[PDB]
């Protein structure tokens, strides 16, 4: 499986852990120049093949087609309590403070419009802030952001496109967790290619 060139392997052990998680699909974030689309980082999404597929039963027999219309499935997905990983490759090399920027941004507009904004989602996304400060994204780096339980958020980063030996930092925020997956999977996503891949990978897991 590859998009724009990078190669996404089917299965992901996340950094410092144990459980091996399978690809659920993969697209891109894209962003226009003047009406054409620039392709800035590619996506893919890991879980627990048997483990997700048990929460979302209710969705068997449904297409790609009709998942990808509905809102509900993806909200499932995001809230399903099972172990989740995303990990992005930069297509287009950014300053860390200008992609954690911009999903920061993504994430307080999730918030506030779900009104869930108060003190303790601000000093997460401090947090989330702080681990891109000072970084680096070059062309072909690593982000991965690791979801062991859908309330805490696990971070790593390599310069090099390697995985981890363990995850960077942790932020404990069951709020900022959930809206930053939805960055990806959510009402809030920024790559309709990436939920698409995803219902068409969990379309074929139901059957």
């Amino acid at each position: 499986v590859t998009v724009d060139g990078i190669e996404f392997p089917p299965t992901i052990t996340p950094p410092g852990s144990s459980k091996s998680l399978t690809l659920l699909g993969a697209g891109v974030r894209g962003i226009e120049i003047e009406t054409i689309q620039i392709k800035v980082t590619a996506i893919g999404v890991y879980a627990e093949p048997e483990v997700i597929a048990s929460h979302l039963q209710k969705w068997k027999g449904k297409s790609a087609s009709e998942l990808v219309e509905d809102d509900g499935f993806f909200k499932d997905l995001v809230q399903a309590p099972v172990e989740k990983l995303v990990k992005i490759t930069m297509i287009k090399g950014l300053k860390g403070s200008q992609y954690g920027g911009a999903v920061e941004e993504n994430i307080r507009d999730r918030l506030a419009a779900l009104d869930k904004y108060s003190e303790a989602e601000e000093e997460a996304l401090e947090e989330f802030r702080e681990f891109f400060k000072t970084k680096s994204l070059p062309k072909g780096s690593v982000i991965f952001f690791h979801w062991p339980s859908p309330s805490t958020l696990q971070i790593s980063f390599s310069t090099d496109g390697s995985l981890p030996e363990e995850a960077e930092a942790t932020v404990e925020n069951a709020n900022v967790a959930a809206a930053l997956l939805g960055v990806f999977l959510g009402e809030n996503s920024v790559s309709p290619s990436t939920k698409a891949s995803v219902a068409e990978g969990i379309s074929a897991l139901l059957m």
